[PDB]
């Protein structure tokens, strides 16, 4: 990663927190193309100082994905590791995370919008699959909305997939249990079962979110009941708008080897 000086970063409003991270809107002063000076809006992801031992994991996966440029993968500008901070400096996406957007626009998002966002997410995951790169945390909060749909000019929405964050292969077991049903059953049994197949399961969970107006699946279940949900081999309920329900269940297959490739997933989406 390119190293950015703390002096060139200005922290502004908080935009929430993640797993052992805090999120801020920021500005980066930089020299851009042709030597022009810019003050660029950025998203700053700050690793909690108390959790400095997770720094390697947060940055590694972000790094490996940033070695692969793709239109549906978020741009990272660099890192700031001056002083006692570990900061990821990322492109600022105008409309933020998709989960909050789905809730705030539920009475405006139709099946064609969902199918377009689903196709774009599958395209990003196919790219990752072909590069044998595991994401490990596909969820609606990690889908960033670059552009809204514009029925006036026929423009579809446009999304990017955000960075993975700290790997589930190093997180505490109680955090992994809280992330059921995004974390697949095999990874609850053994976090070292993290595999390409993991992302197919979480992709299914993410489609469920996209179809459910921002609801979080199994949110009414505490961690103990989420564990028993997997032990009893339950599936998620079909969303009210159930057009993607079969694909969701096909992806959320308790047998990891049976989950369809993203090429097949894309073919399925294109048939709807
Ligand atoms: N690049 C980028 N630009 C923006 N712009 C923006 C944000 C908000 C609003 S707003 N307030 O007006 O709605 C408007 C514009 N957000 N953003 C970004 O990456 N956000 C982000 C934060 C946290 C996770 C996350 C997901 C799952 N797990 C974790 C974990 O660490 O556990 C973390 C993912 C993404």
């Amino acid at each position: 990663f390119h190293k950015i000086r703390n002096e060139d970063l200005i922290f502004n409003e908080s935009l929430g927190q993640g797993t052992f991270t805090k999120i801020f809107k920021g500005v980066r002063r930089e020299v851009g193309d042709y030597g022009q000076l810019h003050e660029t809006e950025v998203l700053l992801k700050v690793l909690d100082k108390a959790h400095r031992n997770y720094s390697e994991s947060f940055f590694e996966a972000a790094s490996m994905m940033s070695k692969l440029s793709h239109k549906h993968l978020v741009l990272n500008y660099g890192v700031c590791v001056c002083g006692d901070e570990n900061i990821l400096v990322q492109e600022f996406v105008k409309f933020g995370s998709l989960d909050t957007y789905l809730k705030k626009n539920k009475n405006c998002i139709n099946i064609l919008w969902k199918l377009e966002v689903a196709k774009q997410l599958a395209a990003a995951m196919h790219f990752l699959e072909e590069n044998t790169l595991i994401h490990g945390n596909v969820c609606a909060k990690n889908i960033l909305l670059i552009r809204e749909e514009d029925r006036k000019t026929g423009n579809p929405p446009f999304i990017k997939l955000s960075d993975p964050g700290i790997s589930i292969t190093v997180l505490p077991k109680d955090i992994l249990q809280e992330r059921i049903p995004w974390v697949p059953p095999e990874c609850i049994e053994n976090p070292k079962n993290l595999n390409l197949a993991t992302d197919k399961w979480s992709f299914g969970t993410t489609l469920w979110e996209i179809c459910s107006g921002g609801d979080k699946p199994l949110s009414a279940l505490d961690s103990q009941r989420k564990l028993q949900f997997y032990e009893d081999r339950h599936q998620l309920p079909a969303p009210k708008a159930a057009e993607l329900a079969n694909l969701i269940n096909n992806c959320m297959d308790y047998e990891p080897d049976h989950r369809p490739s993203f090429r097949a997933i894309i073919r399925d989406l294109n048939s709807l």
